[PDB]
């Protein structure tokens, strides 16, 4: 029974839903959704099943450190801690420049922790290695989107679900990483039974259990299925000329002007007969996900990690918003191109604040002189400070690492011994043992705390206030409902404090609290396109959540982005009802990019696909639902999935163990037989500690974003 009621947001998926924590004053008991959220008061079994994680003692609570390599890990006063983080750090930079350290951090960091961490490192330190765990996730997207349009981020929001009128919904097990999102998808179906659902995905999950079509292509192929949908419309006569001729522009396979011959001239290349083979689907598909997606009154496209985990992960993004550009199924309520984002805060910490190696906050970037001035200007820092090269990507960051190129990092709520790609290169790298690695974590149990040479106890979640800024442009505060427990701080305090005891300049890190540094992310929002100026505090202690941009307290915020009459940033006096103010002409761009694979492509030897997925009742690496006993009573370890008519063709049961083996490396799983992985996929789980499955995965990565591919490899199976 609680007193109070404390506003927040879920600590989890991408979806954001706000939450309520009820206090019985200084302990949470109780927890319900925010009525007021999008969400509209659901939760699903795991925002539910928070109050047990923020009770659980099993946290990190004083500061601790490894006096040497392989040693063992021990408690260590504060002021120790952070004297030597401090002295570290100044020491590495005053004898091998700023770029000998690193900040690897996470969309789970709230917006206040990245945006002083990405300002120490870039304006204090003059580096720009500062990464984090959404390089591993919506890098492509971004890519995509900047491409496509110029800027960063959907150009609608969740409530475009119920109005559109076809899904297409590609790459993305929404039911199972984005649940109250999929019960919003259901619903709108419910409701309009003439709705359409295509779920295109090589695995048959309980996304398709709605879907009037499941496309089950062969991973890779859908580059050239999506081509082939647009050669459909363009022969059906299915496109829109009246928006495509004054809206967009296309580019060749060459990245040279095109036109809309050029288009069609280049999709011959794609014809459904041809391209029915090489995706292993029966030719209908194409006609029908293509039909449905131009007739339809509003589609939407919603896609995440099978699009994004690509080495073509930007050109695939490209080929969604192509759909949406060449049919005009864009900026009318209803119909828009949603990249679902994975992580509470990729959105607001991480790509909205530059908190990427190429990035500068609100849209700016780093090779950009211009954007570099505008950013000393606002930080107050001499001019050239801020250095013009990016820093390391996140697989790079580590191999840098690894080399002896980095040799402190800091490592922020993320874990990424668990979870990055190819572990035995990247384990090397981080034992590199002239290194100096500092994690804060919250949760003992964490891999990567393995590696650490120094642990600092961070508050948790609702232990402290702070901004989570979810896929749909919404930011969303959440206020501080308990005490941390022991030792435990907020890691802005403590980022503040590294950065006075490194000599940093303390004019560059002049906040108290999460509130101070929230005032100068608004001022250096204000007058670029991310401009959120208009989101006070007070406002978001009030309201849940704003949508940018919302540039005044009197701006209700943006639901329409692009649209004029919608978008402030589209002037009122603006000759067209849309403008795509992110390309010079006003124009989005359909990209003629060609068709590829995988980059560890099947062959005699290794003749399996293999897939990695997420799974409903476990968070990433399982550091916090692992908290919750009810979250462990389906899956409790890790499996891998084989295909029916694979299985029995090759002579593999139900329940028996079996080696999945990759070029680097081999591993026992429980065998899980179902008609889930269409014939040649297997897939993985990776919340199991006890089976780093991230040990067979390679290592490439998409060459513009730099998003590994962890959703394709090549693998075999054998009986154990
Ligand atoms: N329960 C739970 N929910 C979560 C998370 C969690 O850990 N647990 N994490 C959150 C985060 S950070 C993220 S990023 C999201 C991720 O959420 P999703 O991306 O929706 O979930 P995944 O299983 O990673 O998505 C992969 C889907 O893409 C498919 N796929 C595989 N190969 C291909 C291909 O070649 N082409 C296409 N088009 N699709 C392919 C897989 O079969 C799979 O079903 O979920 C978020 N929500
Ligand atoms: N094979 C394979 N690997 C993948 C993926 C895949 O699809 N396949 N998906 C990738 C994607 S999309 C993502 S988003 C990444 C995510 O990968 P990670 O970010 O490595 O996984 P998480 O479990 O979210 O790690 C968050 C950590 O933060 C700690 N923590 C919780 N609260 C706090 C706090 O207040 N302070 C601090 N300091 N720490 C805290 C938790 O204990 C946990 O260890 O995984 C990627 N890895
Ligand atoms: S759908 Fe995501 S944000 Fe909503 S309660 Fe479930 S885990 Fe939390
Ligand atoms: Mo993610």
């Amino acid at each position: 029974r609680p007193e109070k009621w404390v506003k927040g947001v879920c600590r989890y998926c991408g979806t954001g839903c706000g939450v309520l924590v009820g206090v019985k004053d200084g302990k949470a008991v109780a927890i319900q959704g925010n009525p007021n959220n999008h969400n509209a008061g659901l939760l699903c079994l795991k925002g539910s099943l928070l109050i047990p994680v923020l009770n659980s003692k099993e946290r990190v609570t004083q500061p601790l450190v490894r006096r040497h390599k392989g040693g063992k890990l021990e408690p260590v006063s504060w002021d120790e801690a952070l004297d030597l983080m401090a002295s570290r750090f100044r020491s590495s930079i005053d004898m091998y420049g700023p770029n000998s350290v690193a900040w690897y951090g996470s969309g789970q960091c709230l917006t206040e922790e990245s945006y002083v961490a990405n300002k120490i490192f870039k304006g204090g330190f003059g580096t720009n290695n500062v990464d984090g765990n959404p390089r591993l996730c919506m890098a492509s997207a971004v890519g995509g989107y900047v491409t496509s349009f110029g800027k960063d981020e959907p150009m609608g929001t969740y409530a475009d679900i119920d109005q559109a009128t076809c899904f297409f919904i590609i790459g993305s097990n929404t039911s199972e990483a984005h649940p109250v999102l999929f019960r919003r998808i259901a619903r709108r179906k419910q409701v309009e039974p003439g709705v359409k659902i295509i779920v295109a995905d090589p695995r048959r999950t309980n996304t398709s259990r709605i879907a009037d079509m499941h496309v089950a292509f062969r991973p890779g192929t859908d580059l050239a299925f999506m081509h082939s949908m647009a050669w459909v419309i363009i022969n059906e006569e299915l496109d829109n000329p009246r928006f495509w001729q004054r809206y967009v522009n296309f580019m060749d396979a060459e990245g040279k002007p095109s036109d809309f011959e050029g288009y069609k001239a280049f999709l011959e290349n794609y014809r459904p007969e041809k391209v029915a083979e090489i995706c292993r689907v029966p030719v209908e598909q194409i006609y029908g996900a293509a039909r449905a997606f131009a007739e339809s009154a509003a589609t939407m496209s919603l896609w995440c990690m099978g699009i994004n985990q690509r080495v073509q992960g930007v050109f695939a993004n490209n080929l969604i918003h192509n759909l949406h550009l060449i049919t005009g199924q864009i900026c009318r309520p209803g119909a828009t191109s949603f990249s679902l984002t994975g992580q509470p805060n990729a959105c607001g910490g991480v790509r909205d604040g530059g908190a990427l190696s190429h990035l500068l906050p609100a849209g700016r970037a780093i090779p950009n002189a211009k954007h570099r001035a505008e950013m000393e200007k606002l930080w107050g820092l001499p001019e050239g400070r801020i250095a013009p090269e990016p820093g390391y990507h996140t697989v790079a960051l580590f191999e840098a690492l690894g080399r002896g190129d980095v040799k402190c990092m800091i490592i922020c709520e993320t874990n990424p011994a668990h979870t990055l790609p190819n572990l035995n290169k990247v384990h090397k790298a981080m034992s590199h043992p002239e290194s100096f690695i500092v994690c804060i974590e919250a949760f003992p149990d964490a891999v990567t705390l393995e590696y650490a040479d120094l642990v600092l106890p961070p508050a948790f979640w609702c232990e402290r206030d702070g901004v989570y800024g979810c896929g749909e442009r919404r930011y969303s505060l959440t206020e501080k409902a308990v005490d941390p427990p022991g030792q435990c701080r907020p890691t802005v305090n403590t980022l503040v404090e590294f950065a006075r005891r490194a000599g940093v300049d303390p004019q560059l890190v002049n906040f108290r609290n999460a509130e101070d540094v929230w005032n100068e992310w608004r001022m250096v929002s204000k007058g670029t396109t991310y401009d959120f100026w208009g989101m006070t505090r007070e406002r978001l202690r009030k309201e849940s959540g704003l949508i940018w941009p919302c540039p005044s307290e009197d701006h209700p915020g943006t639901s329409l982005r692009y649209v004029r009459g919608q978008d402030p940033c589209v002037p009122a006096d603006h000759p067209d009802r849309f403008f795509f103010y992110g390309k010079p002409d006003g124009r989005a761009v359909i990209w003629m990019r060609p068709a590829k694979g995988a980059a560890e492509e099947p062959d005699a030897e290794y003749p399996l696909y293999l897939t990695s997925m997420r799974v409903i009742d476990h968070w990433h690496t399982a550091t916090m639902t692992g908290k919750v006993p009810e979250l462990q009573k389906a899956n409790p370890i890790a499996f891998v999935e084989i295909n029916e008519e694979d299985a029995a063709r090759t002579g593999i049961k139900h329940g028996d163990s079996v080696i999945v083996e990759t070029r680097r490396d081999a591993m026992e799983l429980p065998a899980r037989v179902s008609d889930v992985c269409r014939p040649g996929l297997i897939a993985v789980p990776f919340f199991d500690p006890k089976k780093l499955v991230n040990k067979l995965f390679l290592d490439a990565t998409d060459p513009v974003s730099r998003e590994p591919e962890y959703k394709i490899c090549a693998a075999r199976v054998r009986k154990a």
